[PDB]
């Protein structure tokens, strides 16, 4: 079962504060970024830390790590040359440094129209990974299904389909399959998830699902908001969340928790992700996680 979430990837342990953060948790992979996941600034690969990281990962059974590029890349943008260049330039980069940590995937949200249109910026998006992808890596690309608010490129299967057939480089392509956002998108995975996943098969293909981001959600199917809730407190339920987890046509695929801190006070907030991965394992709700989260 590789069942994880996102850790911090900071200080001067990097990598290795990473790694032992997930086996605090009780996981056996795990998702960062690179470094802040608001900005482009990025330490050297020597200052990743990663020789240490690799074993503490080997000391506790962690493998299949992901990598997520930051939020504020957008090669979607056909009015602002230098954000495109940007988007372009940090992501070669960034297959340079995940190829170097050992993960198989980039996980990247496609990017924001900003008003040119969907399709212009898909277009946009075609246009820059076919530069990204330069060929010195086998780092794939893995887009995010999106939940569709704004004018985020991404909340329907086809539109991610459109984007994988144009760049025509298909194993340096997978898909990023959130169950928050393809919840808060339309699509039935509370209570028609093999239904979902057959459409999937039908214009993308489920052997291109790389990662599994493992959300309930605040909002009812087809709300596009994008405001993730811990296991079972919200819209998608126990019972739906822990049949994808364990689900076969993810098997030996990470699922990443990326579900919200407990607490009253911003100060206190606390991480629900060991207690949430018990709940998962054992394949019982526990209706008193967040009491419990709050008392670790
Ligand atoms: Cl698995
Ligand atoms: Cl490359
Ligand atoms: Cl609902
Ligand atoms: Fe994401
Ligand atoms: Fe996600
Ligand atoms: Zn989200």
């Amino acid at each position: 079962m590789l069942l994880g979430s996102h850790v911090s990837m900071s200080g001067k342990k990097m990598l290795e504060g990473s790694a032992i953060e997930a086996h605090e948790y009780g996981e056996t992979t795990f998702m960062i970024f690179t470094g802040a996941p608001q900005n482009t600034r990025r330490k050297s690969i020597e200052d990743l830390n990663i020789t240490k990281g690799h074993e503490v990962m080997e000391k506790y059974g962690l493998s299949n790590i992901v990598v997520h590029a930051p939020y504020i890349i957008n090669i979607a943008n056909t009015t602002k040359p230098e954000t495109f260049n940007l988007g372009v330039d940090f992501l070669q980069q960034e297959i340079e440094r995940t190829q170097a940590i050992g993960a198989k995937d980039i996980v990247l949200h496609p990017g924001a129209h900003v008003g040119a249109g969907v399709d212009a910026g898909i277009n946009k998006i075609i246009e820059g990974l076919n530069e990204v992808l330069t060929n010195d890596n086998n780092v794939r690309i893995a887009l995010e299904t999106m939940a569709g608010k704004g004018t985020e490129i991404g909340r329907s299967f086809e539109e991610l389909a459109r984007i994988i057939d144009g760049v025509h480089n298909n194993e340096r392509l997978s898909v990023c399959f959130d169950t928050c956002h393809t919840h808060d998108a339309g699509y039935n995975v509370k209570e028609d998830f093999d239904g979902v996943l057959n459409e999937f098969d039908k214009i993308i293909g489920v052997d291109r699902i790389k990662v599994v981001h493992v959300n309930d959600s605040k909002n009812d199917r087809g709300a596009q908001k994008d405001r993730h809730e811990n296991i079972g407190f919200g819209y998608i339920g126990f019972d739906a969340l822990n049949y994808i987890v364990h689900h076969d046509s993810f098997k030996d695929i990470p699922k990443i928790l990326e579900t919200p801190y407990v607490g009253e006070d911003k100060k206190n907030k606390k991480p629900p992700y060991k207690l949430e991965i018990e709940m998962l394992k054992q394949q019982h709700f526990d209706p008193e996680l967040k009491n419990k989260v709050m008392q670790q």
